């Protein structure tokens, strides 16, 4: 059966996948990544920016591999250097519209969703109210290592501490923490970002243009105490960005409250 091959391959896709796909792949054909710093950069056409980000992003995350095989197939040729298929397969997933900006977040954590991780990670959640006792939540792989709604790590450990059910205080806190890295992801928020700090982050994005609005992203990461900003096939330097960040990209967590 066709649809059963198409699936297998493809995932549980809609009909109109395929002529989405292949259709991309026919419009991004003159897209080209470039060589920046000695890193692959998509270079700027068609409001592309996006997925600028979200490529980059996604190649500082070691040990994650997709359970879509044309997805994995697409993924590792992009490693190797060859890159139209996984970009008009993740558009094609993404429903993007060539042409169109899109939101690169929104995008990165729709990637992610149909990747697994290839080793162990935990993240455990404890609730607790002085009535109804205690609970653990816990997740485990590529969704312990994603977060979304705050942007630092003492944010993400920050003890909560909210309105219950039958009346009483409720608590809610990250006990045990153990990733090969951390993506926090947020609504952009300007911040001065400084490598005389020097961060514990290694990567962010940065959105540029009306918050409320899809915007245009730029791929920063940390090296050599610089910034090195990656503007969709351009690479600068420097060591203050005042800017709107996305997502934060942190090293593995390996915490116990
Ligand atoms: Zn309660």
């Amino acid at each position: 059966d066709e649809t059963k091959a198409l699936k297998e391959l493809y995932g549980p896709v809609d009909p109109t996948f395929l002529h989405r796909f292949y259709s991309l792949k026919a419009a991004v054909h003159g897209w080209k990544m470039v060589v920046c710093d000695k890193v692959r950069s998509l270079k700027l056409s068609d409001n592309n920016c996006y997925l600028n980000a979200v490529i980059m992003t996604l190649d500082l995350l070691k040990d994650i591999k997709f359970v879509i095989p044309a997805l994995q197939h697409a993924f590792m040729k992009h490693k190797g250097g060859d890159s139209t298929d996984f970009i008009a397969l993740i558009m094609a997933y993404g429903n993007c519209t060539f042409g169109a900006p899109d939101d690169a977040s929104r995008l990165l954590h729709t990637v992610l969703a149909k990747a697994e991780l290839c080793c162990s990670a935990r993240m455990v959640w404890r609730e607790w109210c002085n009535v109804c006792g205690i609970k653990d939540v816990v997740l485990q792989g590529l969704k312990a290592c994603c977060y979304v709604g705050v942007q630092t790590v003492e944010d993400l450990r920050a003890r909560m501490t909210y309105v219950c059910q039958c009346g009483g205080e409720r608590h809610r806190q990250l006990v045990e923490h153990t990733t090969p890295w951390l993506l926090l992801s947020g609504t952009p928020n300007e911040k001065l970002v400084t490598t005389s700090t020097a961060p514990d982050f290694v990567a962010f994005n940065v959105f540029q243009g009306i918050e409320t609005a899809v915007g245009h992203y730029v791929h920063a990461r940390l090296k050599g105490g610089l910034i090195l900003k990656f503007d969709s096939g351009t690479v600068s330097k420097t060591s203050d960005w005042k800017c709107k960040v996305t997502d934060v990209l942190f090293p593995g967590q390996k915490y116990s409250s």
